[PDB]
């Protein structure tokens, strides 16, 4: 198919995420290639290069086409693409398990892989409910949470996004109802924590787990918390029986600066999600790992397994992959490369700063974002961000990117010049 | 690397499966080492052994593992673009896939959101009914109906329309959703049946949004199959009750029961309908969930103006072009002679079933065959007989079951039965 002919098709039978059919304020730009750190775009006809400062939604860890992960993927094909995990065991699912347990906070010993982080998320609310099932305390079953959050697009990750302010807002009515905290502020606050246990102290007897994204709520409004937070969360949950889980499909494999954003505050919980990054960006994948008690007690309840086994549960290809780019993120010097970045980005976007339109610039290892005054008109930045040859695509009031830890300096460089420009066209 | 001794400590002591405990494992899970075609290499005793994937790794494998234009369709893609985000992009593989599903769809379903499994799938399928309704002004409606029987998915909704049973619905007191079940449907056309399928419905229908089943085949949930003519009954029933219908097609899908579609069988079209498994032939885990312009522009139109769903490896170009080159693979051939045969052979293998003292049926649709027996069938005893056999079977409750790939030969048809029949000789 030409370029037209894809547009073509793609208005009449294709669906987007969180879209309209046949109402798209835009058209989608058709991407024809990716390699390493760029996208191949057409723009009026004419194939473009242009920086995926998204890393593909914080995936693309070590950019497209790696010739390690190319072949880590070719070498799986050759051998075995699928077989159920239901009564067999394989060597990508055994090596990518032992490579998860070893390298997530301490005491996570078991893992359960599905295929996507909303799955991984309802697998986690799972195991929480089983747990205290198996404790024989079935009235432990809400969740709780803290605002500003985003875990997902199935019905029970529903449940934990932001009520007021987040995406899936008009559905309250028949999503469970959980237990909300406010807004965890950017600076350390005792008060917040001591309100935290005081809120979480008169639900104790029906929650099953406090749920979060530790350090950095991403999709809910890229917002960054002091980690201090989440060792009172732990101290909390510990005291008042609450299991604790991390959401760690967004922060996960170094983004943060830490291996895992858990590691900022030497936090363990009782359960955590990983995903996106895990495969390096070239198939869906994720996890849900636990603690030995968790695993220990589900298993010993009545229903003595946990219940949950999708079809293409620990695909070879997909972990195949997956070990490859966990092995290429641990064998190189890969906290100093995220300072780096991280230095280029803050760098990059501080004359933001002094631009009409913008409210707050802030960085957190590889991220970066500027924080506007309004909505950011997609119309706009789109076309401003390709015509300095930058993929970007802000959300909300939200210009930020989340880079390939591949970029060069000259990169992370071109990248935020153009945040710059968009955040500039904000304003005027 | 990992010798398979190796692979068996690491799950043991790190890995879930379907459905399992961690530490209380009747039986170790057998290591897998490679698939080719029809064929598992599999370690027995500490050899490498080859048996028939009888159960095409479920439902998945249809082309066989490790087909050359499969296996080419991947590679060419990985050398061009692994994967982009679809928030503001999209792609040949995309736009190909999206063109074949719709063509080769029953009539009218005309748009195509992806997802990365089944069980997400049918949640994106049900928040299209709600959103239907909702855009239509009678958020009321949001309540599902099925018949028992059924098996949609293991996230907290698909959860919800599974049959209370084999869900296990006892120990979910009060987390789930409260659906709308019938009685489990007959396999011969009864319309008293649907009468009070109907009269059910009626009675619900201010409160519903949907009717969910499985067509013609019901999988996961007891491998029953039911008379085509039921499906009519149901489009009939919805559209005179303003009911949405939506056809599960996961495990029914391309060709498997001897149409292209189970609905084909019935010549009716769902308003919603959802694929997966065979989708990619058993590579990857990719599924979709297809609606009519009516049910894409009604949730467009609404207050909303978006379905609020977008995973984010949403659309990924590997699966959707190893998916692609699928589903041109089946088209490409004369497939329903292909299962014809197949049935043919399915049917004679298992004749000599039905004289077994514990057997209370046989039965085929297409290229499934299901041996029925009067008592759970023991997996310590069907394992090894199978496996003596070079047959991989995985029997669950009193069902002995086969849905082999369609490449297998009349031999391997035969082999394949043989095993059934003995491990069935056995249980009596
Ligand atoms: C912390 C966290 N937990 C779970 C999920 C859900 O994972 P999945 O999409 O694989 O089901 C996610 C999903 N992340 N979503 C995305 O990064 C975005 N998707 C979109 C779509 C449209 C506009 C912006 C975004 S950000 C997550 O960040
Ligand atoms: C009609 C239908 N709709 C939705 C799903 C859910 O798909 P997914 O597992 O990709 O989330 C499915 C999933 N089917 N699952 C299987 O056939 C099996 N899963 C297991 C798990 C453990 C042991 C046996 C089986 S058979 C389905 O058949
Ligand atoms: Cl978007």
């Amino acid at each position: 198919l030409t370029p037209e002919q894809i547009i073509a098709v793609d208005g009449a039978h294709l669906w987007h995420p969180y879209s309209s059919i046949g109402r798209e304020a835009v058209s989608p730009v058709v991407a024809v290639a990716a390699h390493g750190a760029w996208l191949t775009l057409i723009r009026d006809g004419q194939p473009i290069e242009v920086l995926d400062a998204m890393s593909s939604w914080w995936t693309a860890i070590h950019g497209h086409g790696h010739p390690a992960l190319d072949q880590a993927l070719t070498t799986q094909l050759r051998v075995m693409n699928h077989v159920m995990f239901g009564g067999l065991t394989h060597e990508p699912a055994a090596r990518l398990a032992k490579l998860l347990v070893d390298i997530t906070p301490a005491g996570l010993d078991t893992v359960f892989f599905s295929d996507s982080g909303s799955v991984s998320v309802e697998v986690a609310a799972k195991m929480a409910l089983q747990y205290w099932r198996g404790r024989g305390l079935p009235g432990k079953r809400r969740l709780m949470t803290w605002r500003g959050g985003y875990h997902g697009d199935t019905f029970l990750a529903m449940s934990i996004c932001d009520p007021h302010g987040g995406m899936h807002s008009l559905w309250t009515d028949v999503l469970a109802a959980q237990v909300f905290a406010p807004q965890v502020p950017r600076d350390y606050d005792p008060a917040y924590s001591a309100a935290f246990e005081a809120q979480l102290a008169q639900h104790a007897g029906e929650l099953a787990a406090v749920v979060v994204e530790p350090v950095v709520q991403g999709a809910g409004g890229m917002r960054f918390h002091d980690p201090r937070y989440l060792h009172d969360l732990r101290d909390i949950c510990r005291r008042y029986e609450v299991l604790l889980i991390f959401d760690e499909i967004a922060t996960g494999f170094g983004r943060t600066g830490a291996l895992f954003a858990a590691d900022h505050a030497g936090v363990s919980p009782d359960i955590m999600c990983v995903g996106k990054a895990l495969t390096g960006g070239y198939l869906s994948l994720a996890a849900t790992l636990c603690t030995a008690d968790v695993a220990h007690t589900i298993s010993a309840g009545a229903a003595g397994a946990l219940m949950h086994g999708p079809t293409f549960m620990a695909n070879p290809l997909a972990c195949a992959v997956s070990v490859a780019s966990v092995e290429l993120l641990l064998g190189q010097d890969w906290r100093t490369r995220i300072t780096e970045l991280a230095a280029g980005l803050t760098a990059g976007l501080d004359t933001a700063r002094a631009l009409p339109a913008v409210t707050d610039v802030r960085v957190c290892g590889a991220i970066g974002v500027i924080e506007c005054d309004r909505p950011v008109d997609l119309a706009v930045a789109t076309p401003a961000a390709l015509d300095r040859g930058v993929w970007l695509r802000p959300f909300r009031n939200l210009v930020y990117a989340m880079p390939p830890y591949i970029c060069t300096p000259a990169e992370i460089t071109q990248i935020t010049s153009a945040m710059v420009e968009v955040a500039r066209l904000v304003g005027s």
